[PDB]
Protein backbone atom coordinates (compact mmCIF):
# COMPACT_ATOMS: atom_id res chain seq x y z
CA UNK A 1 0.00 0.00 0.00
CA UNK A 2 2.02 2.90 -1.35
CA UNK A 3 5.70 3.38 -0.63
CA UNK A 4 6.53 4.30 2.94
CA UNK A 5 9.72 6.22 2.27
CA UNK A 6 11.41 8.32 4.93
CA UNK A 7 11.39 11.80 3.45
CA UNK A 8 8.79 13.13 1.04
CA UNK A 9 7.80 16.79 0.96
CA UNK A 10 4.70 16.78 3.13
CA UNK A 11 6.63 15.18 5.97
CA UNK A 12 9.20 17.95 5.76
CA UNK A 13 6.48 20.56 6.14
CA UNK A 14 4.59 18.52 8.71
CA UNK A 15 7.66 18.65 10.92
CA UNK A 16 8.30 22.27 10.04
CA UNK A 17 4.93 22.76 11.68
CA UNK A 18 5.45 20.56 14.71
CA UNK A 19 8.59 22.64 15.05
CA UNK A 20 6.83 25.99 15.30
CA UNK A 21 4.05 24.35 17.28
CA UNK A 22 6.07 22.40 19.82
CA UNK A 23 9.10 24.62 19.36
CA UNK A 24 12.88 24.21 19.34
CA UNK A 25 12.62 21.83 22.27
CA UNK A 26 11.23 18.59 20.89
CA UNK A 27 13.87 18.79 18.19
CA UNK A 28 13.57 17.02 14.86
CA UNK A 29 13.63 13.51 13.38
CA UNK A 30 17.09 11.98 13.27
CA UNK A 31 18.32 11.02 9.82
CA UNK A 32 18.60 7.42 8.71
CA UNK A 33 15.97 4.79 9.44
CA UNK A 34 12.43 5.85 10.25
CA UNK A 35 13.38 8.90 12.28
CA UNK A 36 10.04 10.52 11.56
CA UNK A 37 7.70 7.70 12.53
CA UNK A 38 9.71 7.40 15.72
CA UNK A 39 9.55 11.16 16.14
CA UNK A 40 5.77 10.88 16.17
CA UNK A 41 5.82 7.58 18.03
CA UNK A 42 6.02 8.46 21.70
CA UNK A 43 3.02 10.74 21.26
CA UNK A 44 4.17 13.35 23.76
CA UNK A 45 5.03 15.54 20.79
CA UNK A 46 1.71 14.66 19.19
CA UNK A 47 -0.21 15.40 22.37
CA UNK A 48 1.76 18.62 22.58
CA UNK A 49 0.66 19.54 19.07
CA UNK A 50 -3.07 19.13 19.55
CA UNK A 51 -2.63 20.91 22.86
CA UNK A 52 -0.66 23.69 21.20
CA UNK A 53 -3.89 24.36 19.34
CA UNK A 54 -6.54 23.85 21.99
CA UNK A 55 -6.98 26.77 24.40
CA UNK A 56 -5.81 26.91 28.00
CA UNK A 57 -9.35 26.49 29.29
CA UNK A 58 -9.61 23.15 27.54
CA UNK A 59 -6.49 21.01 27.44
CA UNK A 60 -7.88 17.73 26.08
CA UNK A 61 -4.75 15.65 26.53
CA UNK A 62 -2.46 15.61 29.54
CA UNK A 63 1.26 15.91 28.91
CA UNK A 64 3.39 15.01 31.94
CA UNK A 65 6.76 16.50 32.82
CA UNK A 66 8.86 13.56 31.69
CA UNK A 67 8.00 11.36 28.70
CA UNK A 68 6.95 7.75 29.31
CA UNK A 69 8.57 4.64 27.87
CA UNK A 70 6.26 1.70 28.43
CA UNK A 71 4.21 0.51 25.48
CA UNK A 72 0.74 0.74 26.99
CA UNK A 73 1.68 4.26 28.00
CA UNK A 74 3.21 5.40 24.73
CA UNK A 75 0.37 3.73 22.88
CA UNK A 76 -2.18 5.46 25.07
CA UNK A 77 -0.37 8.78 24.93
CA UNK A 78 -1.10 8.73 21.22
CA UNK A 79 -4.67 7.54 21.59
CA UNK A 80 -5.20 10.59 23.77
CA UNK A 81 -4.16 12.72 20.82
CA UNK A 82 -5.86 10.59 18.19
CA UNK A 83 -9.20 10.87 19.94
CA UNK A 84 -8.44 14.53 20.56
CA UNK A 85 -7.72 14.95 16.87
CA UNK A 86 -11.15 13.67 15.90
CA UNK A 87 -12.71 16.23 18.21
CA UNK A 88 -10.97 18.97 16.27
CA UNK A 89 -13.05 17.81 13.33
CA UNK A 90 -10.87 15.13 11.79
CA UNK A 91 -12.80 12.26 10.24
CA UNK A 92 -12.41 8.52 10.59
CA UNK A 93 -11.13 8.22 7.04
CA UNK A 94 -8.05 10.30 7.75
CA UNK A 95 -7.34 8.77 11.14
CA UNK A 96 -4.82 5.96 11.48
CA UNK A 97 -4.16 3.25 14.04
CA UNK A 98 -1.84 3.80 16.98
CA UNK A 99 0.14 0.93 15.51
CA UNK A 100 0.18 2.43 12.03
CA UNK A 101 2.27 5.05 13.79
CA UNK A 102 3.78 3.27 16.77
CA UNK A 103 4.85 0.34 14.62
CA UNK A 104 4.82 2.49 11.51
CA UNK A 105 2.40 -0.15 10.29
CA UNK A 106 1.25 2.52 7.87
CA UNK A 107 2.96 5.85 7.32
CA UNK A 108 0.72 6.89 4.45
CA UNK A 109 -2.00 7.11 7.08
CA UNK A 110 0.08 8.85 9.73
CA UNK A 111 -0.01 11.63 7.16
CA UNK A 112 -3.68 11.48 6.24
CA UNK A 113 -4.25 12.23 9.91
CA UNK A 114 -1.99 15.24 10.35
CA UNK A 115 -2.97 16.33 6.86
CA UNK A 116 -6.43 16.79 8.30
CA UNK A 117 -5.39 18.38 11.58
CA UNK A 118 -3.22 21.05 10.01
CA UNK A 119 -5.69 21.74 7.23
CA UNK A 120 -8.43 21.82 9.84
CA UNK A 121 -6.40 24.40 11.71
CA UNK A 122 -5.60 26.18 8.46
CA UNK A 123 -9.33 26.43 7.88
CA UNK A 124 -10.06 27.83 11.32
CA UNK A 125 -6.95 29.80 12.21
CA UNK A 126 -7.86 32.01 15.14
CA UNK A 127 -4.70 31.96 17.22
CA UNK A 128 -3.39 28.41 17.32
CA UNK A 129 -1.10 27.85 14.36
CA UNK A 130 2.36 29.23 15.07
CA UNK A 131 3.35 29.00 11.43
CA UNK A 132 1.48 29.68 8.21
CA UNK A 133 -1.84 28.56 6.71
CA UNK A 134 -0.17 28.24 3.33
CA UNK A 135 1.72 25.20 4.57
CA UNK A 136 -0.75 22.36 4.15
CA UNK A 137 -3.16 23.98 1.73
CA UNK A 138 -2.42 23.06 -1.86
CA UNK A 139 -5.27 21.35 -3.69
CA UNK A 140 -8.23 19.50 -2.26
CA UNK A 141 -11.71 19.84 -0.74
CA UNK A 142 -12.79 23.04 0.98
CA UNK A 143 -14.79 22.82 4.18
CA UNK A 144 -17.20 19.99 4.88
Amino acid sequence: GSSGSSGEELEERLVEWIVVQCGPDVGRPDRGRLGFQVWLKNGVILSKLVNSLYPEGSKPVKVPENPPSMVFKQMEQVAQFLKAAEDYGVIKTDMFQTVDLYEGKDMAAVQRTLMALGSLAVTKNDGNYRGDPNWFMKSGPSSG
